[PDB]
């Protein structure tokens, strides 16, 4: 029994899996949809990005599962910090990697080492090409992790909840669509402004019937557009992504499992009060929003596609509630209770 | 015909030569129109300019001794104006303020003058400076036949204010400093006089400040208690005064005959008062003095600039209100600028 991963490579499905290696820690999100009430039972080790770049969601899982602290960290937050030696001594029976991100890619040496060691490697993608790859990735993870039921259940849930948006936005003509700029990790990078091109959160803008102003400024899924180019284009809608912890007075939007609506809106406002940004038509008109950054690499990204549609056409999606979708998602699939703020509107 | 600041229609006289000033310090608006002949057309005025602006008065007297012979229609209050002395001056126009030390739109004297066939014009630099200062000058221009001087002054004013507002109009509320202005600080019976939504409050608004008394008061002027100031503990403290140097009464010395030393020394007395002296703004040195009469004068662009430099020192490093003042005097007035109209604490 073989399968085609997101890198086009054929992978032989292991008879039994009990030692999953996560190339990128936040790939846990895809795994969590399959493992039910035993989320960490089969994880031998992971990249440190989930523990260090998702401190809020981490803490919530730790309070219910303290054994999460004992899962080995194969590195910090970059592919280059992964020791291939520590990886191999964990004797994984499968390794899950992302086409892009803070972990090894299809051409890394570690991938070749693992192939020499007889360890199946699966490439998924929620980051470069979410629209093409999210559902195929879950289908594949289902097959190789022996959780076809959970995967098929989640695909049905996802397709249905996305179809609620696309049934409407797929028929909207281009000239009625709002222009949109998404500023990733707004306020929190050295150089403004990170954003998404034809890929990443750009796919969400496309699906939600928006017009991404960076679509044709950038060759890749991620890139950089200068502040003045944003000011010049003066888009209808401004969106900032962040995942900053509540009690961090550094610049950035606070969003995540431990963030209250008050902190999300107070910190979004700081972001919108920055020189230049604050003269945007979208900011002055109040079409300014915050979205949780890690949706940029998670099959929970249907929550962001829905939040986008409701910001792009408020009345046409008055009846749609992403909080109900998150709650249906958590209750049906996860082992923790939903808390915090994953998106916010300016007041 | 023109519409004054009270919404009333006034038939502009064909020729004006006998101007009555309901409030003496309305002279300031007139001075911008009369060039080198400032007092030529004034038949009489309220005594507030002569008695509450002794410094600016003395400077004009030294160059124009005939100013002493302009009749005083009263002292410093509307109720002290003899309507009889007013009418025997046979004015051909009367200029009054919506508020202040002179008659308002509903006074008996205004009705008497209407019965006597005398045009009355209401201006305002005091209640709503932001709304009213420029419209007031436009109107005075038309009724006094000095449209050129008025239009020249409006252009000067707008340009010098726009230097501030083009910056501060884009600043968000959460980056603005909190400000308290204490009018005639030290000099009132009960502390502390200040401005609400109006008067010098308009200047704080324009200069991108946050007036702590904006929502404490219903009117343009009022009073807030010392303890309320201490409790709000604002970023920036400003005291207004116009006291003459050789006046042993309490208050801040500012005006045409005041040196920076006298201004600095007398501001310090004001800042050394119990309670005031523990303010964060005073301890941090964000404490300032502004000349009181800017509370009712179209020269108020000088204060708006002084506030802006105090509210954002670097963003207005290059802006100099002394140069604005010098340009104003040379272009419009008949005397030489002297003295200290603003001061920073040592
Ligand atoms: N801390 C580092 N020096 N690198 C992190 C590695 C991944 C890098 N990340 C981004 O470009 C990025 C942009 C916006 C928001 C984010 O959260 C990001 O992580 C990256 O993506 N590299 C690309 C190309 O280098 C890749 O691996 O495909
Ligand atoms: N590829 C790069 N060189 N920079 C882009 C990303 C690297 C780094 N990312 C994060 O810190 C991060 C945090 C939370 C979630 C994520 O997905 C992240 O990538 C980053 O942004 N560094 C800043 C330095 O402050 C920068 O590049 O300006
Ligand atoms: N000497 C008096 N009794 N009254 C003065 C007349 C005007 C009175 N003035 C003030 O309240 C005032 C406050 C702070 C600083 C100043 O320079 C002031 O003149 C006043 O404003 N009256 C109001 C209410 O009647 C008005 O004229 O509408
Ligand atoms: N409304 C009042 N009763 N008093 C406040 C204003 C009256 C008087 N004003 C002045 O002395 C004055 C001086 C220079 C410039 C001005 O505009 C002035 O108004 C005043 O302040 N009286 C004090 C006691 O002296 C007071 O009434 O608190
Ligand atoms: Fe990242
Ligand atoms: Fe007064």
């Amino acid at each position: 029994e073989n399968i085609t991963d997101m890198a086009g490579r054929s992978v032989v499905i292991p008879a039994k899996v009990e030692r999953i290696l996560l190339g990128e820690g936040r790939l846990f999100y895809a795994v969590s949809l399959l493992e039910g009430q035993k989320p960490f039972d089969r994880i031998v080790g992971w990249q440190g990005d989930f523990r260090k770049l998702d401190t809020q969601t981490y803490a919530v899982y730790k309070a219910k599962f303290p054994q999460v602290d004992n899962i080995p960290l194969i590195g910090n937050t970059t592919a280059d910090s992964i020791s291939p030696e520590k990886v191999l001594t964990l004797n994984p029976d499968i390794a899950i990697f992302g086409l892009s991100g803070h972990g090894p890619g299809k051409n890394s040496e570690l991938v070749k080492q693992l192939e020499k060691a007889g360890v199946p490697v699966v490439f998924v993608d929620f980051r470069t090409s979410p629209l093409k790859n999210t559902l195929p990735s879950m289908r594949v993870l289902g097959k190789v992790l022996h959780r076809e039921q959970q995967a098929n259940d989640y695909i049905k849930f996802y397709e249905d909840n996305v179809r609620k948006v696309t049934e409407i936005t797929s028929k909207i003509p281009a000239d009625k669509k709002p222009s949109v700029f998404i500023e990733l990790r707004a306020g929190a990078m050295e150089e403004c402004c990170g954003t998404a091109g034809k890929g990443n959160m750009g796919d969400f803008i496309d699906q939600a019937g928006g017009n991404n102003m960076a679509k044709n400024l950038l060759p890749g899924a991620l890139g950089t557009v200068n502040l003045e180019k944003v000011l010049s284009t003066n888009p209808d809608i401004y969106i900032a992504s962040g995942g900053k912890a509540p009690d961090n007075n550094a610049p950035g939007v606070s969003l995540g499992a431990q963030v209250t609506k008050e902190q999300a809106q107070s910190s979004l406002q700081t972001i919108l009060d920055r020189k230049g940004i604050n003269t945007l038509s979208a900011v002055k008109n109040g079409r300014s929003y915050g979205i949780w950054h890690n949706f940029y690499n998670s099959p929970y990204n249907v929550l962001a596609i829905q939040s986008f549609a409701k910001w792009f056409y408020p009345q046409q999606f008055a009846d749609l509630d992403p909080n109900n979708t998150m709650n249906s998602l958590y209750s049906q699939f996860l082992a923790i209770e939903p808390t915090g703020t994953y998106w916010v509107d300016s007041t």
